[PDB]
């Protein structure tokens, strides 16, 4: 029956409420109880505050009017305002104080996940203060989770006037009894109730959500930890840079602040970072999530040598040059992780800091051809299978959905064994035709990978494995160097290809290396444990890249 | 005969040289003359410094080796080094001291403009210092002006070894007598001379350029002020954001630092900002140069109301939301200038600061329909001509090259009179079939506009003029507000459509407005006086947006 949920902002989605601060201010300052609320509300529907809220005047213009109402109220109460009483002051403080009420936001998210239309309905103002950005960020973070954000000052109407409710209902394409509205001001709920809406008066958060659970039939309190926010491909800014005549790089870009270039592995996509991209932007970074060369919407030329590490690296430097970035933080996973260590070794002037998920840094052995080195380890047998051009492309392109559903599996989900793959004759020879769906991915997310890899197939991607000798000779040039820029190695307990123990000597070559470790995490680190990756990257970025 | 010019970096393209600082340091510190040069050069071809320069070790690894050579040199000279002697210290200082030698850079540019292949040949290092970024920026600014930058530490070879010259000649696809090379170290010039190259020993800049003029036959000294750097479309990062189902915005993006969104006028392109984009990036800004809705690679839906200011503004806010920007600086010219004032009035929380070229802010008159207001002024008669859908599109699309060559004209070049255009029956009725080329634009640059406007024509662009009443009613909502965020109005003396006097009352509504004025500048401000625009925007950005 209910099909829409509407949340107030102040005191409902954001806490503390700012009425809360006027109360505290009178007390803290020993003024007559309610005096600041009297100035604030002075003149009711024609007073300064309603003009603010309807968008007629800005917040900076309203400030000196509140001053005057503050004076008039105190003269009529026969008291004085303190020396250096400051309205600007009180409001800035109140506004930077208010944060997102996480449990209310998560209830709004879940309700939207079960198909409610959701909105924010707020009396707010046109903010032209020097410090306006704080609230702009908060409004940005909140709004992306809702169907509509309706602000009094943008629509020229204010709660509790009945016209804003009619605007609300008309925006929601829903009738009043399909609607639940939560607000902390009962006056605000009166007109809503009159049209026949379910309303909930919000004091303490938990009782509100109890009423909201009871009325919607949906579990909202005590629910498990939800996943971080993901990305919808068609809502992203997509960028394209030509690095040389045949070769463009595509990337997805979100956020502002220091550039953070994310480099995915095999056989993956910018979309492998879907859980990190919104968190890192939200943490104050400019995220660039690449399609690496060979993939997705980046160019995939056929020739093997277009994918040696030397060339891949030079082209990532060109990518920075054309975008006008003197540096970026480079964060890589799997093959992208190998690339970022090489960026650190050959272009340290261009890398602000370097982090790898799963891929360790192990210096080339100048006394052993890499083919040799490969044979002395059963787990890398599958790389020999990748060598012969055409062979692995035929198996991996033969059925895309089966390819990704077989690869992308959590550590307890019957991961593909990477074992005597040549002897067996292929990677999938012992896996079902129709694998079940991993818990890590939806069927939609698999079909995004399928659709990406329909553009170029597996030739480019496989070519990354086909420059063993050439990469070896290049890496040998770097054997006298150490990596002395800020560096993070994140190991994944149950990645059985890139095992944590393989990273154990990195401090010999990266003396100030920092570390994280994710337990119970297989090879697909970003989507296996997105919450922990986010926390480890953001904490390292804030201390070492900022 | 000469077809290539090669410039050293230290002491040639960048000044002061760092050998210069070792000299000063000995003196300043009263050490034995040349001692620091002895430590630096210690061991010659096998010493620490040559290993640095060949890329074998990084700058941070070399630092403590120079220390040791500094010690060994002083013990053998029978002196002491001062307390807190610091190599790191001396080099950081020396490196942040060196700037681009502007006159040498401009000679390299001109020589490249007359078709020389140009390069930088430098003994330099892999820089992993905390402060590495300073030099990375300098290297970035220099490199975009040259065909090749060859660094000793990236190629594993050093001047004066003869192999680096052979690598040079092979990179240039030229023989030794087609080559001029300038360096401040004569030892560096010896091997070049042996292969038969013209060489020039660089002490003072002017004598070097005198020798360079004499040898190339090209005037390089005392030449006029060159234009700022422009943009080549296919070297840019191109971005695309979908703001609603039918509508994407394209933009060109360059630089890092605070977001600066550039909004062009009618009938223009992101490319109208080609002279500002590199300067603003170089000044430490993240430039986003839009195709505005209707233009270029942005969507151009047909319906008139898709181009009212309300909708254009909401969609620019969506553009920010999807890119994850809580704010941008908005800088507009002509119609884009009108839009940025409206962004400031309806979304001040999203605009860090606002600047307009030519377009004044004049509050809507709530007592006079805008058609009326239009008739009471002969210069805006041409807007009536724009009203009737189809009419102006036919004239403006009929011959594109003639359209832009007729519009884009400096103030002394027979600008189109915007006079009784309806009565005359069109905008070009009294202009030639084949206009000459304005000094402001090359024939290539005109053909870029032609090719852009072949995608969608003039319907979208003209539609911006077709929402007079709707924009009026919207703007009337804003009549109680003032614009109280940082704001800049730049007037153009000889713009006879948007005259400077039209802006004279802006302080009544924008009390802290800042100003610039460009004399001898017609309507196409960015390309008429690109040098002065750059200087005025960068100075306002650095003081008011930073
Ligand atoms: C060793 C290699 N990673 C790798 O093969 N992952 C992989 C293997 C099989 C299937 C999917 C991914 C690159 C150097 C880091
Ligand atoms: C008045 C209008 N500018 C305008 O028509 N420029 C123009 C006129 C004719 C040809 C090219 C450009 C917009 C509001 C600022
Ligand atoms: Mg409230
Ligand atoms: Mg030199």
């Amino acid at each position: 029956t209910l099909r829409a949920a509407v949340f107030d902002l102040d005191g409902v989605l954001a806490l503390p409420a700012v009425f809360g601060v006027l109360g505290r201010t009178e007390e803290a300052l020993a003024l007559p109880r309610g005096l600041l609320n009297d100035a604030f509300q002075k003149g009711g529907p024609e007073g300064a505050t309603t003009r603010l809220m309807k968008g007629e005047i800005t917040l900076s213009q309203w400030i000196p009017l509140m001053e005057e109402n503050c004076r008039k109220c105190s003269e009529t109460a026969k008291v004085c305002l303190p020396k250096n009483f400051s309205i600007k002051e009180i409001f800035d403080k109140a506004i930077s104080a208010r944060k997102i009420n996480r449990p209310m936001l998560q209830a709004a998210l879940m309700l939207r996940k079960k198909g409610f239309t959701t909105a924010i309905l707020t009396n707010t103002w046109l903010d032209d203060r020097a410090e306006r950005d704080g609230l702009a960020q908060l409004m940005c973070e909140l709004k992306m989770h809702f169907d509509f954000l309706i602000e009094s000052c943008q629509v020229g109407m204010v709660k509790p006037e009945p016209q804003i409710y009619k605007f609300l209902l008309d925006t929601l394409k829903a009738s009043p009894s399909e609607v639940v509205f939560l607000d902390d001001i009962g006056a605000n709920l009166k007109p809503a109730r009159d049209l026949g809406m379910v309303t909930i008066l919000v004091q303490d958060t938990d009782t509100a959500l109890k009423e909201l659970e009871k009325v919607t039939g949906i579990q909202l309190l005590n629910t498990p930890a939800p996943l971080p926010t993901s990305c919808n491909p068609s809502d992203m800014s997509h960028g394209y840079v030509t690095v040389k005549p045949r070769v463009r790089l595509h990337f997805v870009e979100l956020g502002s602040g220091p550039a953070v270039c994310l480099c995915h592995g095999f056989p993956e996509s910018w979309y492998s970072w879907r859980y990190q991209i919104p968190a890192l932007a939200q943490a104050g970074y400019r995220v660039l999530a690449m399609d690496m060369k060979g993939y997705g919407e980046s160019s995939a030329p056929p020739e093997i040598e277009e994918y040696c590490m030397e060339v891949l690296c030079k082209e990532m430097v060109t990518f920075l040059d054309k975008l006008g970035l003197s540096q970026a933080v480079f964060i890589g996973h799997d093959w992208g992780g190998m690339l970022v260590w090489y960026m650190a070794l050959f272009y340290p002037e261009r890398v602000r800091a370097v982090a790898s998920l799963n891929t360790p840094f192990i210096p080339a052995n100048p006394n052993m051809s890499p083919l040799e080195s490969i044979k002395a380890n059963p787990v890398f047998d599958y790389q020999l299978y990748f060598q012969e051009p055409g062979v692995a492309e035929a198996e991996l392109e033969q059925n895309l959905s089966r390819t990704f559903k077989s690869l992308f599996r959590a550590s307890d989900e019957s991961v593909l064994s990477m074992h005597k793959v040549c002897e067996a004759g292929g990677l999938f020879v012992n896996s079902p035709e129709e694998p079940s769906l991993s818990r890590m991915v939806t069927e939609e997310e698999i079909q995004f990978y399928v659709q990406q890899f329909k553009k170029s197939g597996f030739r480019g991607p496989l070519n990354w494995y086909r420059n063993m000798e050439r990469n070896w000779k290049w890496a040998c040039k770097s054997l006298g160097r150490k990596i002395l820029i800020p560096a993070l190695m994140v190991t994944a307990e149950k990645d059985f290809v890139l095992v944590p123990q393989m990273s154990q000597h990195m401090e010999d070559w990266i003396p100030h290396l920092k570390r994280g470790h994710i337990e119970d995490c297989g090879h697909w680190t970003q989507m296996d444990k997105p919450t922990e990756v986010n926390q480890i990257l953001i904490k390292w970025l804030d201390s070492d890249a900022r």
